[PDB]
């Protein structure tokens, strides 16, 4: 039961504020009705997260495209009334009684180098996101929290097999020359902006914060950016067989002594609602020259696959719409599948 009622009253100013804005089109004005304020308003998690920690950033935001942040795993079910019709929402088709599949990384081998001979693909990446059992996310954490977290996942990082291991870069204290490389690779985070400060997600800024990769530079992890650990797998060409097998070896070995935050209805639990389930994103980035003059087709092909299209002459981003409802083993898949496809349709034309 929250029972402070200057938090109470700070959320009635920004529900008033919220209902009274009629520009305003993000998920939180849409969804948070005043049924649904007035069952939630008094409720407050055992970290001791009110609704306010859930909905101040999207009222202060009003342009937000969603709104809300998760300040603990446990928020997901204390306001569950506003969470979930946002997760249907936002993943279109998650309703409130659907569940997401257990973990899967399935058959390695199943996955292939999907551009052999080097003709399509400039890169292939895997990323996934955790959070840690224990902990509560960014906007409840405290400066002890980050530090000792932080102590955690180094430790784990200083004991990676030879594939993997590599060099830890904290944020405090970094120099400006290693911090120009860091930009130079695109390694380096910073600062949230006004939605992730809003959401009171950066604070005791660079404590616990770093940077991991190994030593050739095909995997790196964000240390306490917008979730606990972000984790990437990278490299150039399309052999995504190696770089998704990277990627699941090397959360099994942090795993093996830090246990993730994982829910049997939503999956792996993240700070923000749009990056649930598996947490992954799959993508390419590839050259097609052909296709890329029959835009049409290359979406209605990548459409069949659940795939998203980006340009960067015919340069794509090519990943996984789908984060909800699947196995992380559908999910790397599916972009197998339509990647290949892909790749066939414009050796074709």
């Amino acid at each position: 039961t929250m029972v402070d009622q200057a938090v109470m009253d700070k959320l009635d100013a920004g529900f008033k504020k919220l209902q009274a804005a009629n520009e305003c089109h993000s998920l939180l004005k849409k969804h948070l009705t005043k049924d649904i304020y007035d069952q939630l308003k008094c409720k407050k998690t055992d970290m001791g997260a009110t609704l306010l920690d859930v909905v101040q950033s999207g009222m202060e935001n009003l342009d937000s495209g969603v709104g809300i942040y998760a300040p603990d795993a446990q928020a997901y079910k204390t306001f569950s009334a506003l969470f979930d019709p946002i997760i249907d929402d936002y993943h279109k088709g998650f309703k409130p009684t659907d569940k997401h599949p257990k973990t899967d990384f399935g058959d390695l081998n199943y996955f292939v180098n999907v551009d052999p001979k080097n003709e399509y693909v400039i890169s292939t990446r895997v990323r996934c996101g955790r959070s840690l059992q224990g902990y509560p996310f960014n906007p409840m954490l405290t400066e002890a929290q980050y530090k000792e977290m932080e102590d955690k996942v180094k430790a784990q990082l200083a004991t990676f097999d030879g594939e993997l291991k590599g060099t830890y870069y904290p944020l405090l204290g970094m120099d400006k020359a290693t911090q120009q490389k860091l930009i130079d690779d695109h390694f380096l985070f910073k600062e949230g902006d006004r939605f992730l400060q809003a959401a009171n997600a950066c604070r005791y800024w660079p404590v616990g914060r770093g940077i991991f990769h190994n030593d050739k530079k095909t995997f790196l992890m964000w240390v306490n950016e917008e979730d606990h650990l972000r984790i990437i797998s990278m490299q150039k060409g399309g052999d995504l067989k190696e770089v998704y097998g990277r990627l699941v070896k090397a959360v099994q070995h942090i795993e093996k002594k830090i246990p993730f935050s994982r829910d049997d209805r939503l999956g792996f639990l993240t700070f923000c609602p749009t990056n649930l389930g598996t947490t992954i994103r799959a993508s390419v980035h590839i050259k097609l020259p052909k296709l890329a003059a029959d835009r049409k087709k290359l979406e209605e092909v990548a459409a069949r696959y659940n795939l998203q299209v980006r340009g960067t002459g015919g340069v794509y981003d090519i990943s996984n719409k789908r984060r909800m409802g699947l196995t992380e083993f559908q999910a790397v898949k599916e972009m197998q599948d339509g990647i290949l496809e892909l790749i066939k349709i414009e050796k074709s034309l």
